[PDB]
């Protein structure tokens, strides 16, 4: 898993990370094709505590292999530390819904949401929580293909340090909120607000609404309202995935599964 510096051509910086700028690269791997990649660089991995959590987050993404999440490529560990990451040339999914908007037929919408339930039946399959699905952290590697970002870089998730810039209350299950309980259950609940936000063309969520104020409409039994052009049949999906007792809630691979039903009701006119 290590790679050699003369090997990565750095490109233009696409982002800051918490240890460091992220740049779009090329990787000349040896005897292949190069390859389109992300670098995650480090600016103080000299201090040991630094680099060690610094490569813990390559090591996370090292135990997944799904095509719906990205791919750790190497690490080089001579200083400067850099993460070698697959790049998704096309970037984040909110500006490629907004560039978009109603130009984006309901088939690939619908494709975007059934891509990211299958990553999340994987990670599911792990007994590994997200605790931070939005459409923030997902990036898009071409017009039919989207995919999670890198963990570390993901603002809420269990092991991902914070960036000088809390919580994503309007994203979170009511569980999660009151008592911080984060279980397969409540992510659950945010893949419903992420296919919101994929059928609202990357619009946030709740907007206009104080973070205290979300807590008092859900226990009231108030939700998101449905998208326009949403199918009523993926309408009533999302609500699934926002019943107030966890419980109750379907799992990734029933979710994955009715999408599928979805997708070709819709590409059948
Ligand atoms: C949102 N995220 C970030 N947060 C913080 C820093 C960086 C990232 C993006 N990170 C990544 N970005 C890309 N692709 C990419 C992203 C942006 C642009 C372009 C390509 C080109 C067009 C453009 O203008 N910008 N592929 C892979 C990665 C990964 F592997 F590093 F995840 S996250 C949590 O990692 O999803
Ligand atoms: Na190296």
């Amino acid at each position: 898993y290590e790679i050699q510096r003369e090997r990565i051509e750095l490109g233009r910086c696409i982002g800051e990370g918490q240890f460091g700028d992220v740049h779009q690269g090329i990787y000349m791997s040896p005897e292949n094709p190069a390859l389109a990649v992300a670098i995650k660089t480090c600016k103080n991995c000299t201090s040991d505590s630094v680099r060690e959590k610094f490569l813990q987050e390559a090591l996370t993404m090292r135990q997944f292999d799904h095509p719906h999440i990205v791919k750790l490529i190497g690490v080089i560990t001579e200083n400067p530390v850099w993460i070698i990451m697959e790049l998704c040339t096309l970037g984040e999914l909110r500006s490629f819904l907004q560039v978009r908007k109603y130009s984006l037929d309901l088939a690939s919408l619908i494709l975007y949401a059934y891509q990211l339930s299958t990553a999340l039946a994987y990670l599911e399959s792990k007994r590994f929580v997200h605790r931070d699905i939005a459409a923030r952290n997902v990036l898009v590697s071409s017009n039919d293909c989207v995919k999670l970002g890198d963990f570390g870089l993901s603002r809420y998730m269990e092991d991902s340090t914070y960036y000088k810039a809390k919580l994503p209350i309007k994203w979170m299950a009511p569980e999660s909120i009151n008592f911080r309980r984060f279980t397969s259950a409540s992510d659950v609940w945010m893949f419903g607000v992420c296919m919101w936000e994929i059928l609202m063309h990357g619009v946030k969520p709740f907007q206009g609404v104080k973070n205290n104020d979300v807590i008092g409409r859900i226990e009231n039994g108030e939700r998101l309202p449905m998208p326009p052009n949403c199918p009523p049949t993926l309408y009533s999906l999302m609500t699934k995935c926002w019943a107030y007792d966890p419980s109750r809630r379907p799992r990734f691979t029933e979710l994955k599964a009715q999408l599928s039903t979805i997708l070709e009701e819709e590409k059948a006119q």
